[PDB]
């Protein structure tokens, strides 16, 4: 079991970190949303599924510059969404096949009244999500951290 980003960043068998570049919305008005869907920018497979089942949690998320002072949301991971930052790991997913699949986590945050400027500078670390990945078949329990930076710039317009 493995991952990689879509412009090819690769975590390996067993963990790690990786950095993932994303584009946003220029602008949001308080009261609309800025979504990330990471479903489309992180893959991950199963490496042996004859034998094996992998498990696929979001651990843990977590909110920094930006997003961490002008933004309230919440993380949609698998056609349910909990509050952001989170409060508690995930349901599983299972990852089937030796097929690249998307991790289905998406993001959706609103500006609170007082965002005004920019709100989130483009190159900043935003977000960071971490994957755990155990199984149905050994103790294996591996986190997969993935640091979420933001390439172009989001401002709430008065
Ligand atoms: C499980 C297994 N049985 C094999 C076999 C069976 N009969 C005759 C010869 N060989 S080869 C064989 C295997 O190749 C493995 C392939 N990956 C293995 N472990 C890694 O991948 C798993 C599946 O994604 C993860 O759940 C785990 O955490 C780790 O990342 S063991
Ligand atoms: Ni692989």
């Amino acid at each position: 079991f493995a991952c990689k980003t879509a412009n090819g960043t690769a975590i390996p068998i067993g963990g790690g970190s990786a950095n993932v570049y994303v584009n946003l919305a220029p602008v949001v008005n308080v009261g609309q949303n800025l979504v990330v869907d990471l479903s489309t920018q992180i893959f991950c497979h199963n490496d042996y599924p004859e034998t094996i089942t992998d498990y696929v949690t979001l651990q843990r998320g977590s909110a920094y510059g930006g997003v961490l002072s002008n933004f309230s949301g919440t993380v949609k991971y698998s056609g349910s969404s909990y509050p952001f930052p989170t409060t508690s790991e995930t349901p599983r997913v299972v990852y089937n096949s030796r097929t690249d699949k998307p991790w289905p986590v998406a993001l959706y945050l609103t500006p609170v009244s007082s965002a005004g400027g920019v709100a989130i500078k483009a190159g900043s670390l935003i977000a960071v999500l971490i994957l755990r990945q155990t199984n149905n078949y050994n103790s294996d329990d591996f986190q997969f951290v993935w640091n979420i930076y933001a390439n172009n710039d989001v401002v709430v317009p008065t």
